[PDB]
C-alpha cells in the first residue's frame, strides 16, 4: 500500500483525503505574526525539568528519527506557562530541509528556519499517551528552531548515531542523553492551540515555540540529510523537507510570553 509522506505524490496536499482534519480549525504549523502575538501576563512561568530524563532508543520511523525516552515515571517533565497540570516528556524528534533556507514547520515573519525540534510531552491527568490523543489538552509541544552557524556540541551524539539508523524501521540504543543540551539561553516563547503536525493531525496540542533558535553546524544538519525515508535495500530517498507548511490561524490567538 501506499502511505502519507512529504513527497509529490503523498505530500501535505494530499494528507486530507485519509485525514480529513488535515481541512480542521486548529491545525499546526502557523505562521507567527509576531506583531499580531499579544504578550500575556497571565501566563505562568515554564518549567522545564529535565534533569532525570531516561532516554532509551533512537528510531527512523520513515518519516523522521525519534529519540526515544522512559515516561514511565514524570522523570522529565514541562509545566507552567499555558500548561495546566503536568506533562510529561515521551519523544523528540525534528524536521528539516533540503537546503538552508526552509526546513521548519512553523515561521516567524513568513521566515523559515534550517529546521525545527519538537520535544513531545503528554498529559499525565490521561494516563497513557493514547488516550491523551483524544483530548483537546492532551499534548504539549515545545519547539526550538535551528539556524545554521555555531555546532551545537549537545546535539552531536545525535549526528553521529544516525549512520546506525540509516534507513527506515532501523534503530539503535540512545541511553543517557540529556535533551537539556538542545535548549537556548531563553525560554520565551509563544503559544497557541494547534495539532500534530503529521497524521492523524489530531487536535491535542499546547504548542509552546521559544522565540531564540539555537544554531547548528553545516555538517550537522548536512548529516540530518544523509537519512533515507525508504528502506534497507530499497532505491535511496534521502530523507529531506519532512516539514509541513503554515496552516490558515483561523480563530487562534498566538500569546507571548514576553
Ligand atoms: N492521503 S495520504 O494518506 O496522504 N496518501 C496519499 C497517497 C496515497 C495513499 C494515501
Ligand atoms: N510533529 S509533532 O506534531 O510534534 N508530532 C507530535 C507527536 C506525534 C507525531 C507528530
Ligand atoms: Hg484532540
Ligand atoms: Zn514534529
Amino acid at each position: 500500500s501506499h502511505h502519507w509522506g512529504y513527497g509529490k505524490h503523498n505530500g501535505p496536499e494530499h494528507w486530507h483525503k485519509d485525514f480529513p482534519i488535515a481541512k480542521g480549525e486548529r491545525q499546526s504549523p502557523v505562521d507567527i505574526d509576531t506583531h499580531t502575538a499579544k504578550y500575556d501576563p497571565s501566563l505562568k512561568p515554564l518549567s522545564v525539568s529535565y534533569d532525570q530524563a531516561t532516554s532509551l532508543r533512537i528510531l527512523n520511523n520513515g518519516h523522521a528519527f525519534n529519540v526515544e525516552f522512559d515516561d514511565s515515571q514524570d522523570k522529565a517533565v514541562l509545566k507552567g506557562g499555558p500548561l495546566d497540570g503536568t506533562y510529561r516528556l515521551i519523544q523528540f524528534h525534528f524536521h528539516w530541509g533540503s537546503l538552508d533556507g526552509q526546513g521548519s514547520e512553523h515561521t516567524v515573519d513568513k521566515k523559515k528556519y534550517a529546521a525545527e525540534l519538537h520535544l513531545v510531552h503528554w498529559n499525565t491527568k490521561y494516563g497513557d499517551f493514547g488516550k491523551a490523543v483524544q483530548q483537546p489538552d492532551g499534548l504539549a509541544v515545545l519547539g526550538i528552531f535551528l539556524k545554521v552557524g555555531s555546532a551545537k556540541p549537545g546535539l552531536q551524539k545525535v549526528v553521529d548515531v544516525l549512520d546506525s539508523i540509516k534507513t527506515k524501521g532501523k534503530s539503535a540504543d540512545f541511553t543517557n542523553f540529556d535533551p537539556r543540551g538542545l535548549l537556548p539561553e531563553s525560554l520565551d516563547y509563544w503559544t497557541y492551540p494547534g495539532s500534530l503536525t503529521t497524521p492523524p493531525l489530531l487536535e491535542c496540542v499546547t504548542w509552546i515555540v521559544l522565540k531564540e533558535p539555537i544554531s547548528v553546524s553545516s555538517e550537522q544538519v548536512l548529516k540530518f540529510r544523509k537519512l533515507n525515508f525508504n528502506g534497507e535495500g530499497e532505491p535511496e530517498e534521502l530523507m529531506v523537507d519532512n516539514w509541513r507548511p503554515a496552516q490558515p490561524l483561523k480563530n487562534r490567538q498566538i500569546k507571548a510570553s514576553f
